[PDB]
């Protein structure tokens, strides 16, 4: 492969390890190309922390030079990750906190202890599915039977999505994220998803229930109520984020522990906490690869570099998790005993830091020990090295996870 000053992100994810290494080497700020569209990539831990609190980088797409000039339009296959309805995801400044508060309040750890019985029930239900699927030593897809449905069940219970609509949502998201989806079909799926969530908020407005979507609609606290667009916007972000990332976290942790048996023993024998094994997974093999996208409202001088006004800036969180300056020379290794396991920023940093990190950590802390307690000899039916990524450029999405129960 020839040398180039712009690092093209392969949409097929054929060499993720090599790409992540090249990003780190060319960092901590590099030029990248996203399906023919240029941007900058932040690949250093320290510089990411600084820029994630810099008020001169905004989420609003109208600040993008290439959106203003009309050179990037809705035909860009990744536009559904950026040009979205108004929500906590797209707002900065004082307006942002108003759109986050009820969600952060609902997602505090102690508030989540009321949801913990539900998580435990779904984990138990889907392990029963695993037991039936894996009878007579048959090969079982851990993703389809267990890891893929569980987070959609949990987030649906929190937000109020009916049990009978979840398979359709999953089908829509798979099309939304896959780069093979024809662009005209992807934009219609986005419109169909918007339509569903719009009617869901109108149904919850007329008949509220014990869920967060009703709390966003009502529960004013004395401040200006959220607009219909804002409620729908937060609902869409929460379901999309709450499902996509957690499926990856569950699967990557199982793969990391099954490929490092000595470390799986440490958490099963109670010498290292399962929570620590989860943090090292987030640092080393976390759900987000690249986070689109931030835009400079003015020129940002970084000493020996300048982010021009209007430039798009991506947070390459996977490369950031392999930061050798922060984690040492063995940063590319999975090691749940490392002293910097919980110092990652895989949930982000600054105002837009993930509001559901406590829920993500709770789902994994329940599912993982329950899986290995139920199936103590679970092992891969396919070499773990050969499980491919789905063609989703921005997310760490595994295709299928063939196992034997043992
Ligand atoms: C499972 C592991 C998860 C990871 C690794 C993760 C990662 C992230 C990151 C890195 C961001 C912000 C990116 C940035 O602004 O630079 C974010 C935002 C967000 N996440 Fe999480 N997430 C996870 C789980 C969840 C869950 C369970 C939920 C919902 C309960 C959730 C809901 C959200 C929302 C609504 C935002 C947007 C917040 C804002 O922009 O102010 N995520 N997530
Ligand atoms: C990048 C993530 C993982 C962490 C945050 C997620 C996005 C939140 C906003 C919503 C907003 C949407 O209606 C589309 C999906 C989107 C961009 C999420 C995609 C997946
Ligand atoms: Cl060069």
């Amino acid at each position: 492969c020839p040398h180039s000053d712009t690092l093209t992100i392969d949409p097929m994810i054929t060499d993720l390890a090599g790409e992540t290494s090249r990003l780190r080497a060319a960092g901590p700020l590099t030029r990248i190309d996203l399906l023919g569209v240029p941007a900058l990539a932040v690949t250093g831990h320290t510089l990411a922390r600084q820029l994630l609190t810099d008020t001169r980088l905004v989420k609003d797409i109208n600040a993008w030079s290439l959106w203003q000039s009309g050179t990037v339009t809705r035909q860009w296959p990744l536009i559904g990750m950026i040009d979205v309805d108004r929500s906590m995801f797209t707002v900065d400044g004082p307006e942002h906190r108003r759109l986050r508060i009820k969600t952060t309040q609902a997602l505090t750890r102690r508030r989540l202890d009321a949801l913990k019985p539900t998580i435990e029930r779904y984990v138990a239900e889907l392990l029963d599915d695993l037991e039936r699927a894996g009878a007579d030593g048959a090969v079982v897809d851990l993703k389809s039977v267990f890891a893929y449905p569980l987070p959609m069940r949990v987030i649906s219970a929190l937000m109020g999505v009916p049990s009978e609509d979840q398979e359709q949502l999953l089908t829509w998201y798979k099309a939304f994220f896959s780069i093979l989806t024809p662009q005209d079909e992807r934009l219609r799926v986005i419109d169909e998803m918007h339509g569903y969530f719009t009617e869901m908020v109108r149904r919850k407005t007329a008949e509220p229930g014990d869920d967060l979507t009703s709390a966003l609609i009502y529960a004013t606290d004395g401040e200006t109520p959220l607009t219909e667009e804002e409620v729908i916007g937060n609902l869409q972000a929460l379901v999309a984020a709450g499902h996509e990332t957690t499926v990856s976290l569950i699967l990557t942790a199982v793969r990391a522990l099954l490929s490092h048996p000595e470390q799986l023993r440490l958490v099963r024998d109670g010498e290292i906490g399962w929570e620590t094994a989860i943090e090292e997974t987030l640092r080393w093999d976390g759900p987000v690869i690249h986070l689109l996208m931030r835009f400079a409202t003015e020129d940002i001088d970084l000493g020996d570099a300048v982010i021009p006004r209007g430039e798009g800036v991506v947070m390459s969180y996977r490369a950031i998790g392999r930061d050798i300056t922060v984690h040492g020379a063995d940063a590319d290794d999975f090691d749940i005993t490392r002293a910097t396991a919980a110092r990652h920023i895989s949930f982000g940093h600054g105002p837009h830091i993930c509001p559901g990190a406590a829920l993500a950590r709770l789902e994994a802390a329940i599912a993982l020990p329950a899986l290995f307690t139920r199936f103590p000899h679970l092992h891969p039916a396919l070499p773990l090295d050969q499980i491919p990524n789905l063609p989703v450029l921005t997310q760490n999405d595994l295709s299928h996870f063939p196992i034997h129960l043992g």
